């Protein structure tokens, strides 16, 4: 209808079998294996391991199969808005793809510059290339007919069909989804390498002409991140270069003349001038046509990594992950997955008004001054002895830590501690192994706190746990510590004021650190085909209006799957993520400022009753 789209059946390039294998013969027999040809054909080196395509390997084809994934998404998101989107000669939009139509579309996109043999660029090899590739995609589906010929495609016309696309022979297009799809998400990953004002310019009105313009912001902008995750050169943007603009389409220039205005809209190729220069970009930007039709035109994107300077993003594109996502479908399918469902949460969080932080004070110079000569004692048990403790020239007696405590809030002490120190209670308990505590019952016998501690300390976490131990149960030992934080009058071993001063932050720590909702919950519902509808319509209109941005702007729950799915069968899966923790069998609380955002509808047909289920996915997010 106008803006009517049907129900998606929860196919993802990401949790599909068949798509998988076809990427992962893809990668055992044709891309991953060293070019035979001579042009650019040498494997880089990346944190010492080989990668023998990094342009057109396996980080590349998947990031195709993600770009073909996202298109379909953000242009059923635009139907939904309502937007007009480019028709193919069929009639139908982008839009109207179906899952069995994408899964066939990966399929094809795994081989699609399978048959390279180098990273030559002339048509002849090309078209050979290509051809090869076709070859390839044919041998695959041939060796595995019995599981794809009949469930995920139809016929052998159907395969010959997207075999004739990877081919990419200029008289057999045809303005279908295979083609088009294929085409631009090919073309999209040539963003890493490139006047990039100029292609993402083309590119974006290329597509721009099928999804729009928010649809395409959202694209690109999702491209940065799965560039990001595949730890790729994220390119950057200045509507102010003064570099020469290219002519994509053509690799041509416009020349500006000597008058101040361009010819009759023409473009030069290989032009002698006349002292007349070549265009500059923020020319072309500035340009009637183009601002007032191009985002971006007058904004800027920065280069890399945000939270890293340039030697940080240096050592992150050569780490060993960049050679992990080109060598492992499993690897860099997960980190593409991981990031394109971030993108599907971060919008939200942008868009409403985040909820004012908690606010705390910060240490004071007392307890920093605490915190440090704690961890250096922790570090050093050397400098403990009887009376005193004697380090860096100065002899610390003990009304020097009983002023400590009374100055100082050990909590925020403890807050400034590390894990370090945790771990050198153990060497505090090797040097003092034959320290006698006492208790404040004097008819109680002393205890070696050091053996006690390392004898129970055996091969961490429970570290802290067992230090939480001591301090619940074992009362020869809580009594001291908290008559001491409190002023007693008892017989004070200079060492068990120490030992106090020195436990009560790190358990603090403890006690902070190991206090801390479960991630995905799943709420049950039996509900009518009416009611079902109803929030299919009002989710997808929800989901449709949230997009990222480039340039522009009850208890009835569970977290076992098999509970809500087969002992109780319901209709309705309300599929609750908490990443934030904001939720308090099992129940649930739902605060009066967190809400659940949906974020994904899908579909199951599979209740033991007969008819389909819907998972409604949502998020939680704190916002007034």
């Amino acid at each position: 209808q106008d803006k009517s789209v049907p129900v998606w059946n929860g196919f993802s390039l990401y949790t599909d079998d068949t798509v998988k294998a076809a990427a992962q013969y893809a990668y055992d027999n044709y891309l991953g294996k060293p070019y035979t040809g001579s042009v650019e054909s040498a494997p880089a080196n990346f944190g010492g391991r080989m990668v023998y395509r990094q342009h057109h390997g396996l980080s590349h084809t998947l990031r195709t199969m993600a770009y073909a994934e996202l298109i379909v998404e953000e242009a059923r998101k635009a139907k939904l808005r309502g937007e007009t989107l480019g028709k193919f000669k069929d009639g139908r939009t982008i839009a109207d793809v179906t899952p069995q139509e994408l899964k066939k579309i990966m399929i094809a996109q795994a081989f699609f510059v399978a048959g390279r043999d180098d990273e030559a660029s002339d048509a002849k090899n090309y078209q050979k290339y290509h051809e090869q590739s076709r070859d390839a995609f044919l041998k695959y589906v041939k060796d595995n007919e019995s599981t794809l010929i009949p469930d995920v495609f139809k016929d052998q016309e159907d395969v010959n069909f997207y075999a004739r696309v990877i081919e990419d022979k200029s008289h057999d297009w045809e303005s279908t989804p295979a083609h088009v799809l294929i085409n631009q998400g090919h073309m999209v990953d040539l963003v890493r390498v490139k006047p990039p004002e100029s292609f993402l310019q083309r590119y974006f009105s290329s597509m721009q002409r099928w999804i729009g313009s928010q649809a395409t912001e959202a694209v690109f902008g999702i491209q940065r991140q799965f560039f990001h995750a595949t730890y790729e050169v994220v390119a950057g943007f200045d509507s102010d270069n003064k570099e020469p603009h290219l002519v994509v389409s053509g690799l041509g220039r416009y020349v500006i003349g000597a008058p101040k205005k361009g010819q009759k809209e023409g473009d030069l190729k290989v032009f002698p001038q006349t002292y007349e220069r070549l265009m500059r970009v923020d020319e072309f930007l500035k340009l009637p046509e183009i601002q007032n039709t191009f985002p971006g035109s007058g904004k800027h994107l920065q280069g890399g990594m945000p939270g890293m300077n340039e030697m940080d993003y240096w050592n992150r594109l050569n780490s060993l992950n960049r050679a992990r996502c080109e060598n492992d479908v499993d690897f860099c399918l997960k980190q593409l997955q991981t990031a394109h469902d971030k993108a599907k949460i971060e919008p939200i969080k942008q868009a409403f008004q985040s909820s004012k932080g908690k606010e705390r004070r910060q240490p004071n110079v007392d307890e920093i001054a605490a915190a440090r000569i704690i961890q250096q004692i922790l570090a050093n048990p050397d400098c403990i002895h009887d009376d005193h403790v004697l380090i860096n020239g100065q002899k610390l007696e003990q009304q020097f830590f009983r002023d400590l405590l009374a100055k100082c809030e050990m909590a925020v002490v403890g807050s400034l501690l590390n894990d370090t120190d945790i771990g050198n209670i153990d060497t505090l308990m090797r040097h003092e192994k034959d320290t006698e505590f006492h208790s404040t019952n004097p008819e109680a016998v002393p205890v070696k706190i050091g053996e006690y501690w390392i004898n129970d300390q055996r091969i961490i976490t429970q570290k802290k746990h067992d230090l939480i131990f001591l301090m619940q149960n074992d009362a020869w030992y809580f009594s001291r510590v908290n008559a001491i934080a409190q002023n007693r009058d008892k017989g004070s071993t200079f060492k068990e004021v120490l030992i106090t001063t020195l436990m009560t932050p790190l358990t603090s720590k403890a006690l902070v650190d190991t206090s801390q909702p479960p991630t995905r919950l799943f709420r049950g519902l039996n509900l009518s085909e009416e009611f079902t509808k109803g929030l299919i319509d009002q989710a997808n209109a929800m989901i449709a209006n949230t997009t990222e941005r480039l340039f522009t702007d009850n208890a009835s729950t569970t977290t076992e799957i098999k509970l809500v799915k087969e002992t109780w069968d319901s209709n309705v899966i309300f599929e609750m993520l908490d990443p934030d923790g904001l939720l308090h069998e099992f129940s649930v609380y739902l605060p009066e400022d967190v809400a659940l955002v949906p974020v994904k509808v899908t579909l199951d047909g599979k209740t033991q009753k007969g008819e389909n289920r819907y998972v409604f996915t949502f998020v939680a997010v704190k916002s007034p």
